[PDB]
């Protein structure tokens, strides 16, 4: 469950948050494959509650009504077509699996769901599964409200209702079997693994019992005996009884300390600075590298949900965000996930965004297609971070340096730092208020290299900055603090 199952030499996944299946399939073919992306995390593919107040929020997708593959992203046929077309070009698909709970206990009964299935939360009736009152934890929870009241009590965190969401009885074999049926349907289609949503709210032993029922990956694309890649969402920032390490038996775990601390460093908040990143990783108290799923922001914390945190960097602070993402992709710690977002009407009212619920770009609830502008950016209000040159070219940097040791570290005692990955790549950052200009040891063979942050290599020339590495591996770097991108990266495949 720890191996990504990506094609050899592809090292990252991109979260195409709320994108339609037909758009993802085209994106695999035209962009992700030739650019070396390993895989795509998709939003929940299972039928959910259509919530009309507020209007079609992104979060309605975390309120399941059935395991039918019918959502605003498209139907079962479109889902199958996407997975096929992606695997056929060597790009994997990872599913966001919502298995802790069904919908909110106070949603009205009826057929207001993305596939028209009837459901009755009040009587616990979900006949398209089917589930009944017998399949929920109402009798097991011991709080007055039936909802989670206290994160200091590990038992109620697992047995009671997260924010009123109907809590599935994952202790019983019937429920475990219905969930396993859904996941096996996905695996046979050609899915390479799963983000397990709300993992903190399930017993690690109940997750195990469901994963024991899973098939091996589809033998047309994957070697015999391949297991789905599993990464679990657990928010463990310290100081509560549940620990991310309680989940290592099942797969990888999301390391939320990563993006909170890196955002603080890059913003230079709290007395922190880039020279302290010399021991980034386990030195900062993070979980082991071989268990971590890392990221700068995710779909929750980029809009103040989940753990939130003011330090989080997102597309909305583009200049610092590209640097943070650039550091993450150059550094060997963890398995990396890049976010891909949409814009929404951000409106603050006593220091909270009251529009944090807004769903993807839409026409009366119908998801807008991803259009591609002539300069290769996206229209219709999709951000497409994954197509920003500085991010895409760092996704390739990580592939080119895969397996190479962290070496040749330099720092000025403040916010000018540089490091190498073996003899395959070198990266230089200026986050200080003055120019960085210095001759440094790169570890690279002699030659002319294109800086892949400012430009691209094409036809034996560069479109941006060029760096000249001499016979002893040294090169001069000059980065103004006023630079729009104040970092430089070169690697073995950017050499002329
Ligand atoms: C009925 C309910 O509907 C709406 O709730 C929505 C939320 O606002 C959305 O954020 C979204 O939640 C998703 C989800 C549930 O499917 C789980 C994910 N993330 C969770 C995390 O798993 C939880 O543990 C919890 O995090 C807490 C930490 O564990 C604590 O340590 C501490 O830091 O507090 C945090 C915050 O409580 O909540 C996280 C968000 C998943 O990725 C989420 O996207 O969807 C739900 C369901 O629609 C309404 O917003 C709400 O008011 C209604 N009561
Ligand atoms: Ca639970
Ligand atoms: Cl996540």
């Amino acid at each position: 469950q720890y191996s990504s199952n990506t094609q050899q030499g592809r090292t990252s996944i991109v979260h195409l948050f709320e994108w339609r299946w037909v758009d993802i399939a085209l994106e695999c073919e035209r962009y992700l494959a030739p650019k070396g992306f390993g895989g795509v995390q998709v939003s929940p593919p299972n039928e959910n509650v259509a919530i009309h107040n507020p209007f079609r929020p992104w979060w309605e997708r975390y309120q399941p009504v059935s395991y039918k593959l019918c959502t605003r992203s498209g139907n079962e046929d479109e889902f199958r077509n996407m997975v096929t077309r992606c695997n056929n070009v060597g790009v994997r698909i990872y599913v966001d699996a919502v298995i802790n709970h069904m919908c909110g206990n106070a949603v009205s009964a009826g057929t207001s769901s993305t596939c028209g299935s009837y459901f009755n939360p009040g009587s616990r009736d979900f006949p398209a599964v089917p589930y009944s009152g017998w399949d929920f934890n109402d009798g097991k929870c011991k709080t007055g409200s039936g909802d989670i009241e206290n994160y200091n009590d590990a038992t109620q965190v697992r047995d009671c209702r997260l924010s009123g969401l109907l809590d599935l009885a994952l202790g019983k074999d019937y429920v475990r079997s219905k969930i396993a049926e859904y996941m096996n349907h996905l695996i046979d289609i050609g899915v390479a693994g799963f983000r397990i949503d709300a993992s903190k709210h399930m017993w690690p032993g109940d997750i195990k019992a469901i994963l024991d029922k899973l098939h091996n990956l589809n033998s047309n694309w994957f070697p015999e005996g391949s297991k789905p890649f599993i990464y679990q969402e657990v928010i463990d920032l310290g100081g509560e009884p549940i620990k991310s390490s309680d989940y290592f038996g099942n797969g990888r775990v999301t390391e939320f300390k990563y993006g909170a601390k890196l955002g603080t460093v890059i913003r230079k908040w709290n007395g922190e600075k880039m020279s302290y990143l010399k021991n980034w990783g386990e030195g900062w108290g993070f979980m082991p590298s071989d268990r971590a799923l890392v990221f700068v922001d995710n779909h929750d914390n980029q809009r103040g949900h989940g753990a939130g945190g003011a330090s989080i960097l997102t597309f909305a602070d583009a200049r610092l965000y590209k640097m943070a993402v650039g550091f993450m992709l150059a550094h060997p710690y963890g398995f990396t996930r890049v976010m891909s977002s949409y814009r929404w009407p951000r409106y603050f009212e006593n220091g909270k965004d009251v529009n944090d619920w807004v769903g993807p770009p839409n026409d009366n609830g119908v998801t807008k297609e991803v259009t591609i502008n002539p300069d290769t950016t996206c229209g219709n209000d999709w951000v497409c971070e994954h197509r920003w040159r500085q991010i895409r070219n760092m996704v390739n940097f990580r592939n080119v340096v895969d397996g190479q040791p962290f070496t040749n570290w330099y720092d000025n005692g403040s916010n000018q730092v540089a490091f190498g990955r073996g003899n395959r790549g070198f990266i230089v950052f200026n986050n200080d208020d003055w120019t960085f200009s210095l001759t440094l040891q790169t570890g690279l063979p002699a030659g002319t290299y294109c800086d892949v942050i400012s430009g691209d290599k094409i036809n034996g020339n560069c479109t941006g900055i060029k760096i000249y590495v001499s016979d002893d591996g040294k090169a001069h770097f000059s980065i103004s603090n006023s630079a729009e991108d104040p970092f430089i990266a070169i690697h073995a495949e950017s050499k002329l």
